[PDB]
């Protein structure tokens, strides 16, 4: 196996997600994020040409990065308590995509095999983003 899981960072509330297959429409493109005060409320990911389908609530901010032509993510960094609070998407182009409010159970994610990437992401979700999960591979 080549594959690896960074998670699960959050807690057990609300109901589980896998975009596990929405790697099939591509590699991952683009990035959605909704933020509020304290929380993140949302998620939702590009994978090729299409958007996977909302998961989260609609109290809070979208927030928006489309990925440069070639790029993937190689790490993810971010906050927690009960409920995500912080994402940080860092790319291989060098760039820190950082979404979220800055308090909480910091997590640091690195895929455990040679040259793979962030593939898709898992977690739980209700009116808020409870918990993520990251799927990494070639
Ligand atoms: C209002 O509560 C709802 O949303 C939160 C946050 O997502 C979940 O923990 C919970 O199970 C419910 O689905
Ligand atoms: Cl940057
Ligand atoms: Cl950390």
């Amino acid at each position: 196996r080549s594959s690896s899981y960074s998670g699960e960072y959050g807690s057990g509330g609300g109901k589980r997600f896998s975009h596990s297959g929405n790697q099939l429409d591509g590699p991952i493109t683009a990035l959605r994020v909704r933020v509020n005060t304290y929380y993140i409320v949302g998620l939702q990911v590009r994978y090729g040409k299409v958007w996977s389908d909302y998961v989260g609530g609609r109290n809070g901010d979208l927030e928006e990065i489309f990925l440069h032509p070639g790029e993937s993510v190689i790490q993810v960094s971010g906050k927690y308590k009960w409920y995500l609070k912080k994402l940080v998407f860092v790319t291989d182009k060098g760039r820190y995509l950082s979404f979220g409010k800055d308090s909480g159970t910091s997590f640091n994610a690195v895929p455990l095999h040679p040259n793979t990437v962030l593939r898709f992401i898992s977690g739980r979700s209700g009116s808020l983003i409870d918990a993520i999960g990251l799927h990494w591979d070639v």
